[PDB]
């Protein structure tokens, strides 16, 4: 039979999790323990819950969801940040926390881990603002529900849920689950919305034969990426991702052009954006920093706007249509449209230019750094791209079909990296799992790796001692952006503890040339029993000019005066 | 003249700040540069925000008040966690948050660091959950009334506040501040309230001469330390300290008895508490941990109650008068109660018993380890205890006068220790710091001994390697108490970074037999350049008697099931 | 083309609305101008806001729908507690505020009609607490997708929403609307879950064979009131209503055996329910009412519960499930259960005793009201009941199929039966409206007859003067339940304002005798142009036998002491 937790155990199964992540407290122990009676599932311990968030959320990446279970207060408070960072980037992660005893509520009881008022809904009350859906319970009785409701809601939505759940309660017997296809139930496009959606986009794009096809990071979200490639394939206009949409378009179909970021857009796409006579985004995020400090803003006259639930286009807004549909159904009945793909090519820009390889014995620098990984990119290969500098390395390589790029770029939280890329290895250990991250983002979250260490993954971490904030030395530069050095290929022997308790298989290496780096690089790949840190060292001024470019924009956005209103 | 930012700066040096704490980032930049411009004041940057918040913390334990600066939503968000925690432990911490440039509000506009939403009120709203207030600043004019309110608030009810300054406005002028005593302005008791309660409180005791003294853990937010030693010199009776006030009130005065905490009481204490006619609890915090799991809980009809701005006594309640004043009132007018002091001292129960030194080439044990410690113990000591094991070993130690014990005992965050430790450091430089941490607690916020190394602080922290919650174990044990072993000395030399971009001279030293321990030790205390970590190796299943008392009764109350209503 | 203003009225237009309900204020202005555009629509107006909230819940039980329009502030939080009434009643009621021009935001603007403070975010944030969703319009770009998300919103969860649109963009172009059809677009039932529950519901009455049926208040939301008969006619059960479910299902069906409402439940209704061995509740409201102080709670051993969107059935809960495919696919699996509905009819109870014609010149009596209001009800009558006497008055009458009955059992505000009937009629004046209101509801909301005046609304008014609160003095009496008389009859002459400025056909009747409310009744069905109020007189003591037994079971809920620990 089920109790409150191996019902939530039994769901989370459903949505084919096959680890959960966790940190032990004692509002939640007796919960764990249920957790623990699925033997389907994985408990995958973290050294802090603001970690163990970002471990969910690099797991839902690698799996579409994902749950962390916390401790009441202390617990969840901090997981808050990584939870936020979820509803952003448009992942179903599940947050559950352990909460008080039911009898100590309103019974006028202070309870240790809580602020020493008898209020115990204010965590409730944080969780509500950073959620899809978000319920407390206090009895079993009310528990499949709520389990069920903030489920639903997480797939439906591709957003973050939060749980709370009394600790006297997780053991208590309550009804059984009934089949899994009742928590992906969702509507389907109103037949005639779709219909008139995609009628009026013909009818937009009949006397506009330059038709550009902008790539947005809400495309995976939408399930709509392999929709979206027989849009293209249809169309034969230019296709262009988004910054933060790196991958989700296959760079060696003959359609892609590159990169569309305002001035620091591939050869050619800048051009060919701004010649294009209409414009078809799917599923876009335009913010501040993907608009280029506002300078880089789609042409609304041109503009065929498909999110991931509703089309405007023609100037009538066409809610309750999925963007899949819209796409599958478009790649149907569309004509070609090569003008603007035929505009690019008679452009003669050029591919990307890239550093040729370095001397070996030459102090190493950046680029010649991002070529060596980028040589070790393979279809099964995942690269994770920390806030900084690595942004744009990342950007920069040509990715082989099949090949991952992990961009955090709407939340930008620092330190995400590190937690992300364990959570995700352990989503996807058949993959070639990399790690591109910045020394001082790499402080805040660096003991995750010892979990790397003891899960044997094979993580591959490039690591960019160039010593201080980089990107923020290109926004505004002060003493704030300096920071203690480590010495960060040693930690790895720290967090291996060999001739201790336990044991490591973990390797920290250095890299001052392009011949020790390529060296450094040859012994990752053989190493199969752990992860490999490979310490980069490069100067603070050494950065690709892209974030130059970016940097000086995004300066003059945030500092802008005050207008009066 | 003064700006937004300036304005800020001079505040804080005005409350006593000698520093400050931040985590930079692209929305607190121009704050950063502001608050720079006061050389009143030191600027200390942190590895991450939760540490930073935890930092704060600290250092308002030792100054009595703090600041910590961070960016808006992925700063914020994790030291939320760090705030609740200085609520909890009525400490005034100011948080300062950059948000976003004030023209992109109801703009529609998307940005990042945001939720993906186009409204920027959640943060705030979020934050006023755990603050005693919270203010946005959006315009220059705005700035001064509202930097003033939450200082005021925050001095006057001892707790936490949240202030968030829009980026674009922190270099524009404003006005001057007034003198700095506006800032601690604050009621007086009501006279004829004081006069009242005392009176109320004579004749209560009046025929009751076993009146025992309980000294609570808001005592020192009261203010009220020095006039609870003149009203207990006065009375004559018996003085008992809660488990977190420890070093709240002088050891080897001739009233103390020791801890009084249930079964887990110094000898006798717990006898003399139940053998009382009257309890006088001074600013008592009453909770789960606090009475044991509900089974030490104080007389109702033998309890004066004095809270830190109320009395309740003798069916009557007194609002608004000052538990300092209370005291000092009482103090002139009360007679010799030494009842309870002669019952507890009849009982012959002797001191706590302490085991003799150990065998300096045997294996290193609990007790040994505490027993070295005590000995470090001077007139300036601060013993930082972390939650576990740690906080049973610092209970069992003889304070001389001016020795001080710091607790986070409502909040019980692990991990909070090393950066308070930090952050204490910081704001008593002079004192001998030492941290009793465990490894399992040590590992959430280890990063933040870099900033130790960074800064020269010479901590001592006594690093308890049981491999495990063992804490945890004693309440509730499974697969979720074990964690990663790292080599936690080796740490130390990865922070010096010797060899690298800077250096550190902090030392990594194993303890495994109690002789090992004494030459660290003397290691620890000749390096005053830098922070000395010692890693002391004892078994999971030895830890304190008392842990294991208390644990069952904690882990008793916690799971108890519900009651039909 | 469209404005933010006329993209509102269409969508409402879609949805099915013919009237939407206003009080003018100088932030909404504007808006009402753009509304007034759209002529498939007419504009009514109320005389405060309190009552347009609940003239919009009554329009809504009449069209399903409604939507009510307010100023800032001053007019939304007094609207707030009708929009609450129609989240408890489940009535999709679309709640518009005007806001502030959108140039005063982040402004440091003080505005009037707000609290003084700069911030305008409050009134969003309290709406929150009781809609399914709430948006804030601050620019025409973002209008048409908030608009949609929050009727869509209300359609899909049979909820109330709010929408603010700042005043100065009611007037802007935006996007046009698509197919109405979208508004409406739901999830159908998951096919294996709908069949899952299906089959275990056969499953668990297998022999089981006494099965009642209870039919919940939340079967019309569910939109299932047809498919209950279908499935009723199959099963061959017995049916019972729930108090608040009254006329949810057809009173002349074979099946119907009344109301099941504990101590007061039909005669041998309440046998039935304790003798079936399976309970089928059809979207029941189970709280303290319903149970009669928590005294009649369903068996939970022998419960199939059937929420409008999922089933819990032998242990399962089967989420995912609509009530109305869930009942239609039953009654085509279903054999015949007789056994509860043979057990009814065995046990002789007769009809529920209701008294005889009365001697028409003897002193008016309660029960003598109910019959000749009785001898009304008709197939295109509609009874509106107050919380009061009149429910029991409504709950005893026998419905021909076709007349309804409308019910606040849940959201319980006295008043509300006033402006309710007159938006009701506003949505159904083909209809003959029947309202009941005893004198304490009537004079919280009196003023809106003189709309019924305005619009020349036929309703019949029955005003039960009884001289004060009999329902709250069964409950428990005392000086709070004494009222100042009016003359209720002559009010209708004031709200005519004849000789005034216009003029009013309303009737006001006094009624002492059986014979004297025979001759106003009369009067009342000829008064064609205008409602007829008739003052009905009888004594405090004298109310339906239902409310004491009801009452006092209430009364002891409610008053019942605490609980230990
Ligand atoms: C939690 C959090 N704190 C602060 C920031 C602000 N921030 C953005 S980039 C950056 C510098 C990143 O440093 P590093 O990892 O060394 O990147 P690089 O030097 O390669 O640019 C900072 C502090 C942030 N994005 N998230
Ligand atoms: C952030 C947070 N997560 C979880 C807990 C619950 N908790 C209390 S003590 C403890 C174990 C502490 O481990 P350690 O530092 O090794 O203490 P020791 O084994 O010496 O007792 C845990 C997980 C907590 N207090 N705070
Ligand atoms: C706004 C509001 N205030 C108070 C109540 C509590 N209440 C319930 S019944 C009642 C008395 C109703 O008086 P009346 O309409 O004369 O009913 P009757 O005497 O006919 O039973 C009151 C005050 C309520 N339901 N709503
Ligand atoms: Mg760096
Ligand atoms: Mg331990
Ligand atoms: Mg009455
Ligand atoms: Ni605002």
């Amino acid at each position: 039979s089920y109790t409150v937790g191996t019902y939530l155990a039994e769901r989370l199964v459903q949505i084919g999790l096959k680890h959960h992540f966790a940190v032990a407290g004692d509002y939640n122990l007796v919960l764990l323990d249920n957790l623990l009676l699925n033997k389907n599932m994985e408990q995958v311990y973290c050294c802090n819950e603001l970690n163990c968030g970002f471990s969910a959320e690099g797991y839902a990446r690698a799996k579409g969801a994902a749950a962390a279970v916390v401790t009441y207060s202390v617990g969840a408070l901090s997981a808050f940040d990584a939870i936020g960072g979820a509803y952003a980037e448009n992942l179903p992660v599940i947050l559950i926390s352990g909460a008080p005893n039911n009898n100590d509520h309103a019974a006028g009881h202070v309870l240790h881990h809580a602020l020493g008022k008898t209020d115990y809904h204010y965590q409730l009350e944080m969780a509500k603002n950073i959620t899809a859906a978000a319920e407390a319970i206090y009895t079993p009785e009310e528990a499949p529900a709520k389990i069920d409701h903030v489920i639903k809601t997480a797939l439906r939505e591709k957003k973050p849920v939060y749980l709370e759940i009394a600790c006297n309660i997780a053991s208590m017997p309550c009804a059984a689950p009934g089949p899994a296809s009742a928590l992906f139930n969702d509507e389907a496009s109103d037949e005639a919305s779709l219909n008139a959606a995609v009628e009026e986009t013909l009818k937009f794009i009949a006397n506009r034969d330059k038709v550009a096809v902008l790539v947005g990071s809400k495309l995976r979200a939408a399930g709509a990426e392999e929709a979206a490639v027989k849009f293209a394939d249809a169309l034969g206009g230019a296709v262009a991702t988004m910054a933060a949409a790196k991958s989700f378009f296959p760079e060696e179909n003959p359609h892609y052009i590159g990169t569309s970021w305002g001035e620091v857009s591939y050869p050619g796409v800048e051009k060919t954006m701004k010649e294009a006579d209409a414009v078809i985004a799917l599923a876009p995020v335009f913010n501040d920093y993907s608009t280029t400090g506002w300078t880089d803003i789609p042409d609304p006259k041109k503009l065929v706007l498909a999110e991931p639930r509703s089309v405007v286009v023609n100037g009538i807004r066409f809610p309750s249509v999925h963007l899949k549909d819209y796409l599958t159904r478009l790649a149907q009945k569309v004509s070609k449209k090569t003008g603007a793909l035929d505009f690019f090519k008679s452009l003669n820009a050029g591919e990307l230019k890239k550093a040729a390889p370095a001397d070996p014995s030459a102090p190493l620098v950046n680029a010649e750094i991002a070529r060596q990984v980028e040589a070790l990119l393979t279809p099964n290969t995942t690269v994770i791209a920390e806030t900084g500098d690595s942004w744009f390395n990342a950007q920069r390589m040509k990715l082989p079909n099949g090949a991952r790029v992990e961009y955090e770029m709407q939340w930008g939280h620092i330190g995400w990296s590190v937690p992300a890329a364990f959570g995700y290895a352990v989503g996807a250990p058949e993959r070639r799992n990399i790690l591109m991250v910045g020394d001082g983002s790499f402080q805040l979250t660096a003991q995750e790796v010892a979990q790397m260490v003891r899960l044997k993954l094979p993580v591959i971490i490039f690591l960019i001692n160039n010593y201080g904030y980089t990107i923020a030395v290109m926004i505004h530069d002060g003493p704030y952006n300096n920071i203690k050095n480590w010495d960060y290929a040693g930690l790895m022997e720290v967090f291996n503890g060999n001739g201790g308790y336990d044991s490591g298989a973990g390797k920290g290496l250095k890299a001052k040339t392009g011949g020790e780096l390529a060296e450094a690089i040859k012994v990752a790949l053989a190493n199969t029993d752990g992860p490999t840190l490979i310490e980069c060292f490069i100067g603070r001024e050494d950065c690709t000019e892209e974030l130059v470019k970016w940097g000086k924009r995004v300066a003059a956005a945030n500092s802008r005066k005050p207008v009066n209103k």
